[PDB]
């Protein structure tokens, strides 16, 4: 899977070990092995939130499979606060879009995963 | 609804304003209030459009609904309008991918629009 | 068509004439002309796979048609041979989302594709 976080808070404002922190909380809410999960955090980004340039982010995850209604919610949940706790952002100030993806759709190794 | 524009054009031209701009002019084009348009700009990248690096940008519109055909068009000819005037990028050079967001899919303080 | 590299390779690492090679590999490999490709390259990222901050890539192409089994197959063999030669990046340590986009939500010079 690969989770991505775009936001205007600045680099020195993420904590050492965000990343991994990412890394990990994903591998277990997802269920698969961390060695499968990729992070991606851009900070100092130009962006508004309803017209606002307070702390804010936009996010995606993408996953073959995990994704769903009720799955969703509990991802929205658990970012959410890793983006209040180590961020500082508000959960009102996130949006997260989640893809689930078909395993030909996504390539890896010169191969895809299907 | 998010609308992200990365762009070649320098951060220096990017006009005071234009994250206003596109919130509110997305806000009118969508029909939404402005307090839900998250805008992203992400000037001085890396990037060619045909094979030339003159001014050249790759956007992308994410909504719940509001996209389709005739909306596409009309979003397409806002937006390519504002990418001319206020950074000088030929419409021929722009790039912008919709896409409708199921609700389930898109997070958003602690939960989802499900 | 598009494609997008995100690295935390750094800026210097990435050779004269990537961007290039690039958008001629990507017209060859699709059929389409190269006069529509749209490519972007975005070095020194904060990110991480499977945990390592070694290099590595996230990337997507989005084309409308010729995305499938076999193609994105072939054009993960391709891009990650590319992205190793030129940025050094292992092709297990890259990702690449394919995603086959309606005309309809591909906008371009005031109106879209459909
Ligand atoms: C086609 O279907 C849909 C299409 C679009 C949407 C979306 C798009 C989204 O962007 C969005 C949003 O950003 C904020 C939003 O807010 C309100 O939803 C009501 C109920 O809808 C209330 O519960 C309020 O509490 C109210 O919630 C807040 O108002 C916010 C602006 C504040 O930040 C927050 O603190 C709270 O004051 C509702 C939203 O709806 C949902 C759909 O189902
Ligand atoms: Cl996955
Ligand atoms: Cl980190
Ligand atoms: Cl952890
Ligand atoms: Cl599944
Ligand atoms: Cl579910
Ligand atoms: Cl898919
Ligand atoms: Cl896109
Ligand atoms: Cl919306
Ligand atoms: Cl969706
Ligand atoms: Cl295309
Ligand atoms: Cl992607
Ligand atoms: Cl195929
Ligand atoms: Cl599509």
């Amino acid at each position: 899977p690969m989770f991505i976080v775009n936001t205007n808070v600045p680099r020195a404002s993420v904590p050492d070990g965000f990343l991994s922190e990412l890394t990990q909380q994903l591998a277990q809410a997802t269920g698969k092995p961390p060695q499968y999960i990729a992070v991606h955090v851009v900070p100092d980004q130009l962006m508004a939130f309803g017209g606002s340039s307070e702390p804010c982010a936009l996010c995606s995850l993408h996953s073959i499979g995990k994704i769903g209604g009720a799955q969703n919610r509990s991802y929205s949940k658990l970012l959410c606060g890793l983006l209040a706790e180590r961020l500082r952002i508000s959960p009102d100030r996130v949006y997260i879009n989640y893809y689930d993806m078909n395993a030909a759709n996504v390539g890896w190794n010169n191969s895809t995963f299907a």
